[PDB]
């Protein structure tokens, strides 16, 4: 397993999401949300928000476990390394580094254990901050927030489709069961949820 930086997915993006038309665009949301459904699927979180933000940002957040807030190796965070790393609830190999090498900035939020964590990037997945706590929840309270604009230099759109997204995690709800998928569209205010009993 050779591992790589994010400038190997900016240099050829369409090895890693296919393309970089709608197409290619559209793959970021899958990856994120697939990330959300992957830890809901383990048992963790019951409901996925899905927002296309006024900006043209993308937020997806679930109720799951929240990613691991400690360190890894030379003070670096789990989460800074889920990011920054290509290894070409889980996380990686590797949906989180793909998405934020095509961003022209990303945040992550994550709730956990009575705290709020916040790291953000900018160009293309460099870090401006380390995983700094920014705040205390309950500790009943958990889960993971990733909010990501994409990089306008990659992709020949960067506009967000309702219809498409309304349509995969319709798609998704129906697979996972028992758990809410929502989306709402900030740009026209239209609002859908998905849930399907088992
Ligand atoms: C909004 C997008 N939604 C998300 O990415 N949800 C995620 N929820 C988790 C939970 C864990 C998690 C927590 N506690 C205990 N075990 C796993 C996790 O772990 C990543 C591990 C360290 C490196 O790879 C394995 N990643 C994720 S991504």
């Amino acid at each position: 397993q050779v591992l790589e930086g994010l400038d190997a997915v900016r240099k050829r993006p369409g090895m890693y999401i296919g393309s970089t038309d709608g197409a290619g665009l559209h793959h970021l949301v899958w990856e994120i949300v697939d990330n959300a459904v992957d830890e809901a699927l383990s048992g963790f979180g019951d409901r996925i928000d899905v927002t296309i933000n006024k900006d043209g940002s993308l937020t997806v957040q679930d109720h799951g476990r929240g990613m691991p807030t400690g360190m890894h190796a030379m003070g670096i965070p789990t989460v800074e390394v889920i990011f920054t790393i290509l290894h070409a609830g889980g996380l990686h190999g590797v949906g989180s580094s793909v998405v934020n090498a095509l961003s022209s900035w990303l945040e992550v939020e994550i709730t956990r254990d009575g705290a709020v964590y916040k790291q953000r990037f900018e160009n293309g997945g460099k870090p401006v901050t380390t995983l700094k706590k920014i705040g205390t929840a309950l500790k009943s309270k958990t889960g993971t927030k990733v909010t990501f604009m994409p990089d306008a230099t990659i992709f020949s759109t960067t506009d967000f489709k309702y219809n498409t997204i309304s349509e995969r995690l319709n798609e998704s709800a129906f697979l996972l069961k028992n758990v809410t998928l929502s989306l709402t569209d900030k740009r026209t205010d239209e609002a859908i949820e998905f849930h399907y009993e088992n």
